[PDB]
């Protein structure tokens, strides 16, 4: 039938060579023959979307920052340092753990971009702190992060899936992190910018979100590619896993946001913002969202942000 | 008579949390208190050096490409596909493997940048092929890569260090890849551009090298940082390992370059160019080069291409 690229079936990627006990002829990535065109689309978009926090003049936020009380400034520093922890987990553990579970050679390196870009997300919060926060505010937020059990329980929840040996459960975790877990925190800068506070910070948040949306979409796309090849029984087991894990993380997120926002009255609103994105996460894995309009209500000024 | 950052010592990075059996309070990276200022310097340089192959007008090489015989075009496609293999190894295995062996939280994410940028290096050869090569030339070269044992033996040589449990040997491998193993191949575009052929392709190579130089420097810096704290016995054992592995890779590289360039006469020149960089690799790990001037001689027109300085991102 004159099949093209027969060498591909006669060889292995380098990570497969390592996994199989140092066996097989290794092939180079072939960027001229992309097995799944979606991989090329995603590579192009994520690399075109490269940014660094220094491009945004956060120093122009100083005037509005100084109109916030010490308590609001503390809330922001704590919230963002908690987001930094989740991005640190995804950059150093979660996205790199997806590399060896890839379906294609191109996907392997796409996840190296995801890991690096999430590292940029984590670096960005610190860039904001360098401009706006005192040394004491920064240090107290770090001490609060390590000592706040509701925060740590969310940080601990997904790590075993990345380290253990079930690639589909690891993939679900890899979609859950960008698709759900940081939105309760992203609510805060959008609430503030809707009120004229910290506009340049919200520009950074929007650059972070532009990356996160693609990370969630792409991990959900790869999840569906593998799950569709399973038996109906195993597909049913995996759907039950996804829903059980999501509901577990929703409960952990609710407890955390209630503590984080207790003095400010933002938790119930932030939780609806979070759960709206939980529904988007489910849809990106091929499932219907069970959440009601009232459970997911976002006010127009927030949705504008 | 007469009259900071404690949280850091009470916590662990996420990688350390996993390494300890899921134990400990996890800390966020602190980009406001950087334990080793070298990490901030390197983060700033590598991110400011971000590039993509779209930066270079590779189609302007078409006129000179068409003056090359089919045999030269095949040599170029094969050479670059072999480099793509080494970059694929480093992007997906080698630099990723350095993440959990880091001394600092900032180093953990620096190696994610290294892995991604080496993926860009591999992507860039593909962009060149898209512009210059036929689909048949591209497929031929991939077939040749999988079937050429001298190339495979080099690709195989470093992988066990990345997956085995000696972090210092893995670090040596991570410096040897950018510091040494691709230079015998980079000789070819520089040879061509010194003669007016494929000048834009050599601009891509110089963007790749600007990254590789830092990857080798930084891995050698971290190697020295760890080794300096070890016993005299262990330091001497590691020096012996570095020289033993380097000499083994030099022998594999000589056999490969002799095969790769056998019809063209370039192997003896490319080998000296390679060994010159072997000496630089040793210096970046704190050792003296044992190689002679004759063993490392590079002609001026080639050295100019190697040394020249490398739309916004
Ligand atoms: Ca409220
Ligand atoms: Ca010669």
């Amino acid at each position: 039938a004159k099949i093209k690229n027969q060498y591909y079936n006669e060889s292995v990627s380098p990570i497969e060579y390592a996994q199989q006990g140092f066996k097989g002829k290794m092939r180079s990535v072939n960027w001229n023959v992309v097995n799944d065109e979606k991989d090329l689309e995603v590579w192009n978009r994520i690399t075109q979307n490269f940014w660094l926090p220094e491009k945004i003049p956060v120093s122009n936020d100083l005037t509005s920052w100084r109109t916030l009380t010490p308590e609001w400034q503390e809330l922001i520093t704590r919230t963002f340092t908690g987001l930094t922890l989740l991005d640190t987990i995804q950059a150093t553990v979660g996205d790199v753990a997806q590399v060896p579970n890839s379906l294609t050679d191109h996907e392997q390196v796409i996840y190296t971009n995801f890991a690096f870009m999430v590292a940029v997300h984590a670096r960005s919060y610190g860039s904001i702190f360098s401009t706006l926060c005192s040394s004491e505010q920064i240090e107290e937020a770090h001490e609060w992060v390590i000592n706040t059990e509701t925060l740590q329980e969310r940080a601990k929840a997904l790590i075993p899936y990345y380290v253990n040996d079930d690639p589909l459960k690891s993939k679900v975790a890899a979609a859950l992190m960008p698709g759900f877990l940081l939105y309760g925190g992203f609510y805060l800068p959008f609430y503030l910018s809707a009120r004229g506070k910290l506009p340049n910070t919200s520009d950074i948040i929007r650059l972070i979100l532009r990356d996160k949306v693609i990370h969630n979409y792409y991990s959900g796309y790869k999840y569906q590619k593998k799950v569709a090849k399973l038996s109906p029984e195993k597909q049913a087991e995996m759907k039950e896993f996804v829903f059980k894990l999501l509901y577990e993380l929703i409960d952990l997120e609710k407890a955390y946001l209630k503590e984080l926002y207790e003095d400010f009255g933002l938790a119930d609103d932030a939780i609806r913002f979070s759960v709206y994105n939980a529904g988007k996460f489910l849809q990106n894995l091929g499932y219907d969202s069970p959440f009601t309009e009232e459970e997911t209500r976002i006010e127009p000024e927030i949705f504008t942000q």
